[PDB]
């Protein structure tokens, strides 16, 4: 299949160079596997999500997005016209305010609800969380994301942007899940992207365009955005049977474009989401 005009980083994670504008992608488009968006919530009602979304907790007041960073990452995963796994299902877990703010202790349980919830579901090509948000380094953090990976969920998290070494930010710090930060469209480094030896892939991040609440679209950058195309990616790639939650951020490493990006300090990986189609 293929998507013309598409949004730039759909276009980049099929292509081995940078500058094309068509995604082509193979047409199960993650049928059969599930993401869970853990963010502000999502705007499920949204044309882009064909109904394949839904709200299945949140720990505030309403379940509504009254942000929109919870809808933006949950379209880059999933959506139609802005998503890598155009088929996916996406459950939407609603751990911050809609400032985009939560506490800790608030994120812990909602990666501690995700590795339980995902038992209630039918996800038999796979189960995938999605975690764009972070702060300073926590213990506590860190664990709930290795558990939740250990639990046969594929978990992604934002590197953050602070332009500093990941190493003191959580859960982007947590070695067992996939770390991910952000590039531009001409292939450099995202000016404010975290780095570091904990890192394991980029993503596109900058200026990506995707679903914003009340029925909108809008552009916005940071590892945050990163983060979908990354955690689409393996829904997508575990739906074609080509690896497992287990191992899929190895498999996306292995597979990636090396070597492409610019401005990546000495230690960081160089490496960035590929699909590897061919019709
Ligand atoms: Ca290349
Ligand atoms: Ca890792």
């Amino acid at each position: 299949a293929a998507q013309t005009n598409a949004p730039w980083g759909l276009a980049r994670i099929s292509s081995t160079s940078p500058g094309t504008s068509t995604y082509y992608y193979d047409e199960s488009a993650g049928q059969g596997s599930c993401v869970y968006v853990i963010d502000t919530g999502i705007e499920a009602s949204h044309p882009e999500f064909e109904g394949r979304a839904q709200m299945v907790k949140t720990y505030y007041y309403s379940s509504r997005d009254g942000n929109g960073h919870g809808t933006h990452c949950a379209g880059t995963v999933g959506s139609r016209t802005y998503g890598v796994a155009k088929k996916t299902q996406l459950f939407g877990v609603k751990v911050l305010d809609d400032n985009g703010s939560g506490q800790y202790s608030t994120i812990i349980a909602g990666m501690d609800f995700v590795a339980s919830d995902k038992n209630n579901r039918n996800c038999p090509k796979g189960v995938v969380a999605s975690l764009s948000l972070g702060g300073g380094y926590s213990s506590s953090v860190n664990s709930a994301a290795a558990r939740l990976q250990s639990s046969g969920v594929m978990v992604a998290v934002a590197a953050g942007n602070n332009n500093a070494d990941a190493r003191n930010y959580s859960p982007a710090s947590e070695p067992s899940v996939c770390t991910v930060g952000a590039s531009d469209r001409y292939d450099r480094r995202s000016s404010f992207s975290n780095y570091g030896s904990v890192l394991d892939i980029f993503g596109p991040g900058t200026d990506i365009l995707s679903t914003w609440i009340g029925g909108s679209t809008r552009s916005i950058s940071g590892t945050s955005m990163a983060t979908p195309h990354v955690a689409g990616l393996a829904a997508y790639l575990m739906t074609l049977g080509k690896t497992t939650a287990a191992s899929a951020c190895r498999y996306i490493a292995d597979t990636a474009n090396k070597g492409d990006l610019s401005n990546i300090p000495f230690g960081t990986v160089n490496l960035l989401a590929y699909n590897n189609y061919q019709a």
